[PDB]
């Protein structure tokens, strides 16, 4: 099978598209009715009813904000792909849109994948997504049968878009089923796609094409290879430019990796999602400069999705819950992604992602506390009920003698919480869900390098909402995102010290705006 | 003559010692009188009313184990230096006995510090301790001013002594005010004596001195000085001979250093006690074969010393409280001795500070929960109120998929605890305190060794009583202890698993008897 990149897209109807996406819309509005919202989040993107995973497609488009992300509309587990989708003017403001795919063409009848979005020489936006079959034809026991799709938009406002079919099929005897999630971007003269490869001897890569004119593609080389053999894929492979402020260009590769072992305090999580520097020159493969580090140090944070616009590189990660038990599931929904972060290199040259600059125009107000001590371990009351705030803190480093100190948030009175804390013994910022309730529990530390160590400071930027906890260290350096679910009645939040003093130099609260997206018309307050 | 070492005694009486005594009891009395028993322990050693620090004169004599402690008998902080004493024909049913020791002499008027009790040749009991003055002669402004004394029971119980007063003086110049803490021993043919000094250059050092008949003492040379230049002084110094698993006699050096900082999860309490195990030929300087190791890693653990029982080298230590808040000072008293344990070197050539085998008699049941599994994060009641329990359980770490496990004491109804855990990011056993209602949190994490971690199993026996833990890691190979301030209500102990399945091959629970210090009691 040699030529696995037809010249014109294969397309093969095998249902009503527009009818498969009435049922979609019927089975999310039901789980809408009857969600329970005590952890649906009031400022992060969820899907209005239903189980949701990745970000996909994500643009900035004739004037809109667009965010789609892998659907169940029919319950809270994963199950038939679809793609939902939300759009903005303003990252502050959304509107729910109609379910963009159902799965409706052969080579995607099991699942409409994940995917991407990119603008085209015409100004002329064009999806790429995975087509997902079982290999046996029926389920997961014979593996993953996966191949490279094409769609068009049907209007400006991405309410619709037409499918062109199969661009770029799988060549089953040279892979070991896992074969998606592309990403397509333009560098000279020439289109390149990526997506994510299980090689015949299992080992995770990221495999390259090219093209002239986006629909027909040809084979140039494997991009990437993990260097770990227990990695047997690479997931969402991300691949963009980053500028420092110096004028030079560095390009990043990112990819949610299964397969690692978990190590000291990294790769914890079930599959983990992470990025290294490097160089590349066109046609090329990736050479690394950097070993693998995390996007995001949390529980709950993978398959992030990057995407360019007037020089700003923005990611979004789904909030992805691989661990029993999973009390959101039952309340009709499943499932968020992350605010939206603005990718930099910092003064390092290590990666950092802060929150865009919009994310400010969430604020409602502000609590200012001015500086703070604690001469001794102790706690002070910020919040009694803070269901979505926004806390700013500063801590002086150089003059707080406790061994850890931060916050406690979700703090109910059964005396659980989940705690944000700087931990002096190990040099890390950590989220410890020891004390929670309900969910998982375990906790996650973020390092600190000896420079941030031997600082004076050490800035925290902590969004709470309903149902998690993200915490920015340091302008978002590091990042831990992480569900917190929160036990009944009033949510403290507490400033804590142990062991020693903790000085403050500034912290400040800000309650949440809603984004818009957690209207629903069962729900009467009253 | 200002030479250091005094041909004979220079004794120096001026207070009425039977008053001062008769003072302090009434002290005590007073602050026992009102105590509250929240958090008193059940069966470790106390002061029945007042502050204590540093264990004391230990020994086993004329029938009885002893144990005295340094006691301020007038309030529940540190204070004018007293030795309280308790003695027991078991170890496992203390009394209370008459405080041994008030300030009487010129040279201790300000304090009767730390000392210890030895055997001599003729089978007779010695004590030997510091003598404490302000250096200014008011207060701790300007610094301490310390020399060496030695005293002699009265009576086969140890209920009283007659003081001989000064043995060994302070040359001031050679030394930065600390000078402190005497141990004695015999080697060979001759008898030796260590202490604590800061050097003219602020060097923590042990200096050595020698005797023919226990009283007039000849300097030596420096024992030990710690390689560490921020240590200046080693508190408590410690010194005996532990029989590897060989059969080979090898030397540790134990000592209280002050001044190191804290790096990672070493040395972060105030001051930190610890070993180093080497070689030594007698009359010369300590030779050390390892690292500096902590006695225990535990919050709350500071000054022990240890003693010598047929072939048995016994170990008691305070459980210091140095961080505020400090919740039991309210409650008329304060402070705690450990469990006493035996020394002994393992089959990897480390330490192990196992509880003595007496302890067991502490047990008056034993509650066999045999093997539980827990499948995925979790958490199982294993006692609804605990008071007083010892826990011992051994936890498969090969198929244990849970990222931090253990047991949560002190469990009470406003969700205060204390946990327990194996720590599998850190390969660590930790006693953290973050969810405690009362007193000061933070954790502390002992060390396990590639091989503790390659074994696939994991030993903690647990030792809860109204105001503390004491975890004992694979037979006391570590042991962290530390306070906990129980909240009101009934304390529950529950197993734990987070984010993964905990396999606990056996659980075992006895609750533990009084040793009878406390008197009446309310359960
Ligand atoms: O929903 C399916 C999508 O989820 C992922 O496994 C990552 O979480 C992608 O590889 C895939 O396209
Ligand atoms: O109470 C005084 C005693 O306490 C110590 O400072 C150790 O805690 C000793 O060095 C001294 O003899
Ligand atoms: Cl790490
Ligand atoms: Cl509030
Ligand atoms: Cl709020
Ligand atoms: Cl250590
Ligand atoms: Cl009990």
């Amino acid at each position: 099978m040699t030529d696995f990149t037809p010249e014109t897209p294969v397309l093969t109807p095998i249902r009503d598209h527009a009818a498969e996406l009435a049922k979609a819309e019927a089975g999310v509005a039901e789980m809408a009715a009857k969600r329970n919202n005590r952890w649906y989040p009031k400022y992060h993107i969820a899907s209005n009813g239903g189980w949701i995973n990745d970000p996909n497609g994500l643009c900035f488009y004739k004037g809109r904000w667009h965010v789609f992300y892998q659907l169940h509309p029919y319950g809270t587990q994963w199950g038939p792909m679809h793609w939902g989708h939300v759009s903005s003017t303003d990252m502050l403001n959304w509107k729910r849109e109609p379910i963009m795919f159902a799965p409706s063409l052969e080579q995607e009848k099991d699942g409409v994948f994940s995917g991407s979005a990119v603008i085209d020489d015409n100004g002329d936006l064009r999806f790429y997504y995975t087509g997902h079959r079982w290999a046996n034809g029926h389920d997961n026991t014979g593996g993953d049968w996966q191949v490279q799709m094409t769609a068009l938009p049907d209007n400006d406002e991405l309410t619709s878009a037409t499918k062109q079919g199969m661009i770029i099929d799988c060549p089953t005897d040279k892979v070991d089923h896992h074969y998606r999630d592309p990403k397509v971007w333009k560098t000279g003269d020439t289109w390149y796609m990526t997506f994510g490869v299980s090689s015949a001897d299992k080992r995770g890569q990221m495999w390259l094409f090219s093209s002239k004119d986006m629909v027909r593609w040809e084979y140039e080389r494997v991009l990437f290879q993990h260097p770990d053999p227990d990695v047997f894929m690479l997931e969402c492979p991300d691949f963009s430019p980053i500028k420092d402020k110096d004028g030079n260009e560095k390009w990043v590769i990112g990819f949610s990796a299964m397969g690692s072992k978990p190590s000291g305090f990294m790769n914890r999580n079930v599959s983990n999602a992470g990025y290294m520097i490097g160089t590349w020159e066109p046609g090329g493969e990736f050479k690394p400069e950097t070993e693998f580090r995390l996007w995001d140090c949390g529980h709950n944070y993978y398959a992030p999705q990057s995407f360019n616009v007037d020089g700003r590189q923005i990611v979004y990660g789904w909030m992805s819950p691989f661990v029993q038990p999973i009390p959101m599931e039952d309340d009709g929904w499943c499932g968020q992604l992350t605010l939206p972060r603005e990718i930099t290199l910092g003064d390092d040259g290590d990666v950092v992602t802060a929150p865009v600059a919009e994310m400010e125009g969430l604020r409602e107000d502000t609590l200012d506390h001015g500086s703070v001590t604690l001469d001794m371990d102790g706690e002070q009351i910020i919040a009694d009920d803070a269901e979505a705030v926004e806390i700013e803190m500063t801590i002086d480093l150089a003059a707080s003698t406790a061994e850890r100190a931060g916050l406690k948030i979700h703090a109910t009175e059964d005396g659980a919480y989940t705690y944000v804390a700087y931990d002096g013994q190990i040099g890390r910022v950590v989220v410890d869900r020891q004390a929670m309730a309900n969910g998982d529990r375990g906790y996650r530390a973020a390092p600190l390098t000896d420079a941030e160590l031997a600082s004076g400071k050490l800035d925290l930027r902590v969004f709470v909402d309903r149902g998690s906890v993200e915490v920015y260290v340091n302008g978002g350096h590091q990042v831990l995102s992480s569900y917190s679910y929160a036990s009944e009645g009033p949510r403290a939040i507490k400033l804590v010290a142990e062991s020693g003093s903790l000085k403050v130099d500034s912290l400040k609260l800000h309650h949440m705006k809603s984004i818009g997206l957690e209207l629903e018309h069962h729900h009467h307050h009253h």
